[PDB]
């Protein structure tokens, strides 16, 4: 005898198990059990996660219900799962876009200069360099800094909650609520701080005075700011960090990006679909008793989607471990999810890795790593996989 499958099977971001496509073919939706105990149905196809993230009835909300099979303790307020509601009931969401599209005015100047910069500073001081540490999350620090408005040397601080709010943890966490309660009185702090004029906290600052959002809650505003940074810092940071690795090790791709940049964004579109970054399913509560494949998956269950599943279906995307630049499909992968909840940072993301990686290919051609792979540390019990330090040569 042996215990029910657990997830996640492994916290490596530089390899897809064998596992998830035996689960896909055999058993599409199967329980698990999750690191609290709890059971849940875990969904690897294309089609099935699909399915279920395009049905608002598998609900995010309703994940922080008391009593619920969770997947992970919370690391933020139970309002907070519900954040892009919460921001569109205050008639908030076309602000919060438009403050993070990569458009705004000299942002992508921005991005290309701080690459370049980060990029001379590693040259100079010589090989090995950490491009974790003193590339990809500095450079996610820096453009969050710039996207929020905020002074650029507030970026370190708020960066280290990151390695506890982004905990994927059994039991709650007293660290995470120092810190978040720390990132709330700071984001407050800019909210009134009359030097902050530009970014998402300049333009929610002055929306804070204006009559039409007098009854939004001073909490949502700064609740706005440490959430949309968190994320963002996350995400695009881990993000660069595994498809840098997933480029060192195809030389027949880095070097055809460095000779032909104008694939740099198809490159990165596969990059994304690839990308094992999240190291969870994504979790859904059915809010009625719903039929999913061959399962019928009853009202209160946790559903979780495993963005992985879906994007190597080899029924969707045909030789899914290779990186094809011509797919007829390539944006129809699930790295920014789907639905109502589709990621609302996807174009400063996907900007964010085309400039990133632009910079490098151009600075440091010959890249490799400078350890053998098995020897990257990989980050366990959080909500993305990343390799603690990534050491390069050139
Ligand atoms: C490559 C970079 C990124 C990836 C791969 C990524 C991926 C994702 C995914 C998969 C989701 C959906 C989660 C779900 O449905 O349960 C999501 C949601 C979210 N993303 Fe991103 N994201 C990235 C960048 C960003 C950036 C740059 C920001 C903000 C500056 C951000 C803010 C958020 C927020 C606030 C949500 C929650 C949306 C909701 O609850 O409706 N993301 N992201
Ligand atoms: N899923 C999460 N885990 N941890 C966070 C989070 C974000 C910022 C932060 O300072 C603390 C966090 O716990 C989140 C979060 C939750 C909701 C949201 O819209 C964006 C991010
Ligand atoms: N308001 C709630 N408090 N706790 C729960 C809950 C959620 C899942 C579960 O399996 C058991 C619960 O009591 C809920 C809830 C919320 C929505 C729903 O469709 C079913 C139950």
């Amino acid at each position: 005898a042996t215990v029910l499958l657990e997830v996640p099977f492994s916290a490596r971001g530089d390899r897809i198990p064998d596992a998830v496509a035996e689960l896909r073919t055999r058993e599409p939706i199967r329980k698990v059990r999750t690191i609290t105990g709890a059971e849940a149905w875990l969904v690897s196809s294309y089609a099935l996660c699909t399915q279920v993230l395009e049905d608002r009835r598998f609900s995010m909300k309703e994940t922080a219900a008391a009593g619920a099979p969770r997947l992970n303790a919370l690391t933020v307020p139970p309002e907070v799962v519900n954040n892009m509601g919460n921001i569109a009931d205050a008639g908030l969401r076309k602000a919060v876009m438009k403050a993070i599209t990569p458009k705004a005015p000299g942002l992508e100047q921005f991005l290309r200069d701080t690459a370049n910069s980060l990029l001379d500073n590693l040259i100079t001081e010589g090989a090995p360099a950490d491009l974790r540490n003193d590339f990809a999350d500095p450079l996610a620090t820096a453009l969050h800094c710039k996207v929020l408005g905020i002074p650029q040397e507030d970026g370190p601080k708020l960066f280290r909650s990151l390695s506890i709010a982004f905990m994927s943890s059994a039991d709650p966490i007293p660290a995470a609520k120092i810190n978040w309660d720390r990132d709330i009185e700071y984001m407050a702090g800019i909210l009134e701080n009359p030097n902050i004029t530009t970014g998402l906290m300049g333009e929610l600052s002055r929306l804070r005075k204006d009559p039409a959002y007098s009854h939004v809650s001073d909490e949502l505003f700064a609740t706005i700011g440490v959430t949309f940074f968190g994320a963002g810092v996350i995400s695009t940071g881990s993000f660069l960090t595994t498809a840098l690795i997933s480029l060192i090790q195809r030389p027949q791709l880095r070097n055809l990006l460095h000779e032909k940049p104008e694939l740099i964004p198809a490159g990165v579109e596969e990059l994304l679909r690839i990308n094992l970054s999240f190291a969870d399913g994504l979790p859904r509560l059915a809010t009625a008793d719903i039929q999913v494949g061959d399962v019928l998956v009853r009202k209160g269950e946790l559903v979780l989607v495993l963005l992985e599943g879906a994007n190597f279906d080899p029924e969707h995307f045909p030789n899914p471990g290779s990186i094809e630049l011509d797919r007829p499909n390539p944006t129809s992968h699930l790295a920014f999810g789907r639905g109502q909840h589709f990621c609302p940072g996807s174009a400063l993301g996907r900007r964010h890795a085309q400039i990133g990686i632009e910079a490098l290919l151009k600075k440091m051609p010959g890249v490799d790593l400078a350890v053998p792979i098995d020897q990257l540390v990989w980050r366990t019990r959080f909500q993305r996989r990343i390799p603690e330090r990534l050491p390069v040569l050139w």
